[PDB]
């Protein structure tokens, strides 16, 4: 039997205790590059990666005293110039086999002396030519191309290495140390249960998810990430057109192409800016009846998927993305498309994004 | 005076694209030196603060800007910036545009800028007298006059070409580039200008050649790089406000890394080329999706292969291009929403902006 992407989604649990049991060592690696901190973080990463790093980004720079840039690397070879400003590069790479990613990490190391970190599933790929220090996210080899347990891990390894360097930089205490080393663990217990709630949600409501004909998530700060990776979740494997969208990105053009069949999910985290989501989502719940919000630790109804833990604005997109992992797998097998049965798989290889063959069941 | 037939639609400001343009370029030195005034030790870090069109308008200008000068152009969502973003210690200059002046997290992301740092503030829209004016040192007329179709054209291509001759005056002004290039550049934006008609007639021909390619279309993609992506940006805005099904506008690369996975033999898939180190990459993936599905199209400069290609008739640079090469894309919008039956002169969630409180007030359109 070949795995699925839920071979993958119930591996989670264990590889997320695991990265959280030993998440300092490879944070450890990356201090001794910047030993006297690095405000000025530049990560280079395309696809889920670049969803992973969008998805860490604020709880990162929340903790620490760090600002990071995100740059889609094939991009930023041809078109960006390299910021004066820069302390640490990262380039992030699953399969580290993506040739834009590998190519911008070279030209970093050609043209500057910055240190360059490149974290990665498989530290004796392709990337690790390009960088001082290689880590690995902790995922061993996902055989199945529709990410789901490596995109968790990427986000969870970014997470954990921005707290330890807060801590060791001093912008955080022991105290808040040990506190967000318990809210991880919480998440990572609710993690079967979280399961369990989505098998619920889906098995309610997959009667509006057969002839779905678009599907939208919305979100703010940092669960825009969580958005990004529904997107190309959806995209890969659901196949109708889906889209992850800024909430008040959406105010400016989206909101215009809203009609009685999108079928909308509505991300909610406890925030500055709430007020503005129920807003949206009473407004457009009167116009299209296919809407559902993801939320943490209360619902008001069955229209919400409540994930059975608390975690704060920043710390969400740890979680969030797992309904979604799963809703992508049973939406698309609903649907018929055989997630199996793998497609255009001369592509990587052809358009010269790839090394090598992926390496998928 | 209300007149229901007599309307404006996105033609009739397509159709004032030329003539506006003419008195951009006639008048741009006056918006740089007013810029240049607030800037005078030098400005290396910009950040743009813009949403919606607006944003993809810098980002259209973005790299003919940072070619002719040594600056480094960041551009931001606003209300994302407002709430989770730090400022760089080392920003030099901020713009916020609108084209309005009445987007709300603009207004309040400019604001949290003033509030909280020294950095010379320029506000770009098409009303001066705006609430944006209020958090802004200065602030410059996009020169487009009152849009009153909410789905922007001329609006969107004025901002496009104010930045680039901003841009140009100040890389020429503060001698980054040499006389010679600065007037090869306006002449190089007024044959541009000049070929506004011409551009408007083959889209045309080539709308009329393909209607019934788009008439069903259930997905739109657009596949551009470097500079065209903002092209591509403002052609996902404007089809999914007008022709109103799902339109994807895509960085070249970034399509390789998850949405070739969904082609399917209906998606409708545009490839605009330009000159430049990276064109063969577009190449070998339109020749591998022609494959996959029978609706693929070319825009592109100069000359064009075949009947499927859109040809721009006039020589510009990749830098340069996304000021016309957006020109189709507004027609195109304009026509595949009413072959599709969307009636564009009826107006649609016309209470949105001042309820979900992203609009200081309700839109002003006819």
């Amino acid at each position: 039997m070949k795995p699925t992407m839920m071979t993958y989604i119930n591996e989670e649990e264990e590889m997320c205790r695991v990265i959280l049991a030993d998440f300092q060592t490879n944070a450890e690696k990356l201090e001794s590059l910047v030993k006297n901190g690095a405000k000025e973080w530049l990560i280079l990463a395309t696809g889920s990666s670049l969803n992973a790093a969008q998805s860490a980004k604020y709880y990162i720079e929340n903790l620490a005293d760090v600002r990071i840039t995100i740059e889609e690397p094939f991009n930023h070879l041809y078109y960006e110039k390299l910021s004066s400003h820069l302390d640490l590069v990262i380039g992030i790479s699953q399969s580290g086999q993506s040739t834009s990613t590998i190519s911008a990490l070279e030209r970093v190391k050609k043209e500057a002396s910055v240190p360059v970190v490149a974290l990665t599933s498989d530290v004796t790929s392709e990337i690790a030519e390009f960088a001082d220090i290689t880590l690995d996210i902790g995922s061993g080899k996902e055989r199945v191309g529709y990410v789901t347990k490596g995109f968790t891990a990427t986000v969870l390894t970014l997470m954990l290495t921005g707290l330890h360097f807060a801590y060791k930089t001093v912008q955080i205490d022991e105290t808040r140390f040990n506190n967000e080393i318990s809210a991880f663990s919480r998440a990572i217990d609710a993690i079967p249960a979280t399961i369990a709630e989505t098998e619920a949600f889906y098995e309610r409501w997959q009667e509006e998810f057969a002839t779905a004909p678009k599907f939208t998530a919305i979100g703010y700060g940092p669960t825009v990430g969580t958005c990004k990776e529904f997107e190309t979740k959806f995209s890969e494997t659901v196949r109708v057109p889906s889209q992850g969208l800024d909430l008040e990105a959406f105010m400016h053009g989206p909101y215009l192409e809203v009609n009685p069949q999108h079928r909308i999910f509505f991300l909610e985290t406890a925030s500055a800016v709430t007020e503005r989501l129920v807003l949206l989502r009473d407004y457009e719940s009167k116009y299209t009846p296919f809407t559902y919000t993801v939320k943490f630790g209360k619902g008001e109804d069955d229209r919400t998927l409540v994930i059975p833990t608390d975690l704060d604005e920043y710390q969400a997109p740890f979680l969030m993305i797992l309904p979604f992992q799963i809703l992508a797998h049973h939406i698309a097998e609903l649907k018929g498309n055989k997630l199996t049965e793998r497609i255009y798989t001369d592509f990587g290889v052809a358009m010269k994004s790839k090394t090598k063959p992926g390496d998928y069941a």
